[PDB]
C-alpha cells in the first residue's frame, strides 16, 4: 500500500498568491472570486492579537495585490466570512473546474498542495485528525494551500492552511473559513487536545488485509457497537459512528464480513495484542486509509 | 515544520495523458509535441504475449490500427516507429500542453513522482525510488501501463520512468522513455523475480537525520563509527555501502543539525544490530530507504 494524492494538477491552475504591505500568502482561485487565509491582512505586531473586523474596515480594493504567476489580477471586492477572506477579481479563472467546499470529518483523508508564493512545491495525502489537526509539512508562506478531494471531475474543497501548532502538526479551516478544532487565527498560545487512533480506518486496513488473503484475525464472535466504543475508547481509538459503520459498507459486503464481526476482532487484537505476529506485514495497526482509499488500491 | 512523502505537482504531467487501443488492449500514453509514448505490448493479444516477436508483431500493424484518445477527441496516427520497449505514434496533432521536457535514465536510490493512470485518465500521484535492484514499489492495476514517473527541476519535466508490468512479489518495473527496462525484466507474458533488494543506506542516514529536525533524536548515541567499518555492518544486514560522495551530499544535513555524518553511521549500526525494540522513528516502524538527501533538505 502506498499514500497517493490525488492529481494536483486541477488545483494547481487555481493557486494564486494574495499580498498585503509585505505579507504573502496564498490563495484559491475559483470563477471571479479569490480565497484566503484573512490573516494576511495582519502585520506582525497586529498577529499577536487582532481586530480583524477593525484591520478590514481600513482596506480598500487597491490594498490587496492578488497574483497569478507574475500577472496582476485586479481585486473589485472584498469581504470577510469567518477566517476567509473572499477577493472579488474582475477575471473569472478559465482554469476553474468542477467544484465544490465540503467540511470533512475527523478520519477523512484529503490531498493537500503545498504552494509558496502562488507556486505549488509539493503534494501528499493527509488524514485530518481526531483531535482535528493533521500532520503536514508547512513551512512559513504555506498559509492558504489547500486540501481537497477528486470525484470524477469534481474537486472538493476541504482545507486551508492558517497555522503550525507547538507540536509540529497543522491546522486550518474549511473554505467556508471555520476552524477545524478550537483554534484561532492569532498568534497566541495554543495546543491540540491528545490525539486518538482512527478507528474506521484502522477497521478498513484490517479490511485490505483480508482482500489480500491475510487473515488470521479474524475471530468467530461479535460485539455491539456501544460495547466495542466502551472499549475502544480504553485503548485511545476513537469511537465508531453510523456514518463510520455505512462507509464500512463496500468493503463489509466485498468481504462476507460484518463491520461489527470485525470490530470483535479488533477488540480482540486490542485486548490480547498482536502476540508476535504481522498485518499486511507489520506490527503496527494503520489509521491513515480510509475505506475509500483501500477501494482506490485494491480494486 | 513536519516531514512528509511528497511528490511533485503532476499539472505539466496531467496534460499529456491519453488512451491507446490497439485491439482488445487500452492502456495509457504520454503525448509530447506530436508523438504519443506508450508501452508496446499494446499490441499484443493474450497468445503473443508469451513469446512476442515484437518487430515481426509491429510491421503487421497499420497506423490505422491504434485508437489514440485525449478524452473526447480521436487523434489521427500519421505513423508508427517502436525504440527498444516503447511504441512511438506519429499523430497530426501537436499537443498544446507539452511542457518543456527531458528524458533522463535514474540511478537506483534516486527518487521520483509516479502519475498513475486508467484509461489516459490521472487517478493518483506518489513517490517512488528506483530499488537497487531496479524494481519500484509502487501501487499499479490492470490498465495501468504507460503510466509515467518523471521530476521537475525549475518548469522542465524529466521523465524517467514507463510502468510495464508488476513481479510475482508485487513490485513493479518498467523502462526509461528509451524503452530499455531498469533491471533484468522482459516485456512477456512471464512471472519474472528480481535480484535481492537491498537497502538505500544513504537514504536511511537522510531520513534519520530528518527525524532529528522534527525533535526527535531517541536513536542517536555517543558512539561513533569509521566509514569502513560501518560499510562492513551495512553490507552484513544487505545495506548498499556508503560512499564518500554519499557523505559529502549528507553535509547540509550534517552541519544543520551539527551531528557528524559517521556520527548518525554509529546511530543507524546501532538501529541494525538492536531493532527499534518498540520505538518509531518519524511514525515508521522500519528504516524508511525512498527518501533521498535532496528530498529531505527541498522540505526542510
Ligand atoms: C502561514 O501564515 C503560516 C504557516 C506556518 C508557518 C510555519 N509552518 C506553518 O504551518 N502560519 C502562521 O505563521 C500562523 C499565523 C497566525 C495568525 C495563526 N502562526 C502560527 O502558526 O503560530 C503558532 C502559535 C499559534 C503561536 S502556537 O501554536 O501557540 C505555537 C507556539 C510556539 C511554537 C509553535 C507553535
Amino acid at each position: 500500500f502506498r499514500k497517493m494524492a490525488f492529481p494536483s494538477g486541477k488545483v494547481e491552475g487555481c493557486m494564486v498568491q494574495v499580498t498585503c504591505g509585505t505579507t504573502t500568502l496564498n490563495g484559491l482561485w475559483l470563477d471571479d472570486v479569490v480565497y484566503c487565509p484573512r490573516h494576511v491582512i495582519c502585520t506582525s505586531e497586529d498577529m499577536l492579537n487582532p481586530n480583524y473586523e477593525d484591520l478590514l474596515i481600513r482596506k480598500s480594493n487597491h490594498n490587496f495585490l492578488v497574483q497569478a504567476g507574475n500577472v496582476q489580477l485586479r481585486v473589485i471586492g472584498h469581504s470577510m466570512q469567518n477566517c476567509v477572506l473572499k477577493l472579488k477579481v474582475d477575471t473569472a479563472n478559465p482554469k476553474t473546474p468542477k467544484y465544490k467546499f465540503v467540511r470533512i470529518q475527523p478520519g477523512q483523508t484529503f490531498s493537500v498542495l503545498a504552494c509558496y508564493n502562488g507556486s505549488p512545491s509539493g503534494v501528499y495525502q493527509c488524514a485530518m485528525r481526531p483531535n482535528f489537526t493533521i500532520k503536514g509539512s508547512f513551512l512559513n508562506g504555506s498559509c492558504g494551500s489547500v486540501g481537497f478531494n477528486i470525484d470524477y471531475d469534481c474537486v472538493s474543497f476541504c482545507y486551508m492552511h492558517h497555522m503550525e501548532l507547538p507540536t509540529g502538526v497543522h491546522a486550518g479551516t474549511d473554505l467556508e473559513g471555520n476552524f477545524y478544532g478550537p483554534f484561532v487565527d492569532r498568534q497566541t498560545a495554543q495546543a491540540a487536545g491528545t490525539d486518538t487512533t482512527i478507528t474506521v480506518n484502522v477497521l478498513a486496513w484490517l479490511y485490505a488485509a483480508v482482500i489480500n488473503g491475510d487473515r488470521w484475525f479474524l475471530n468467530r464472535f461479535t460485539t455491539t457497537l456501544n460495547d466495542f466504543n466502551l472499549v475502544a475508547m480504553k485503548y485511545n481509538y476513537e469511537p465508531l459512528t453510523q456514518d463510520h459503520v455505512d462507509i464500512l459498507g463496500p468493503l463489509s459486503a466485498q468481504t462476507g464480513i460484518a463491520v461489527l464481526d470485525m470490530c470483535a476482532s479488533l477488540k480482540e487484537l486490542l485486548q490480547n495484542g498482536m502476540n508476535g505476529r504481522t498485518i499486511l506485514g507489520s506490527a503496527l495497526l494503520e489509521d491513515e486509509f480510509t475505506p475509500f482509499d483501500v477501494v482506490r488500491q485494491c480494486s
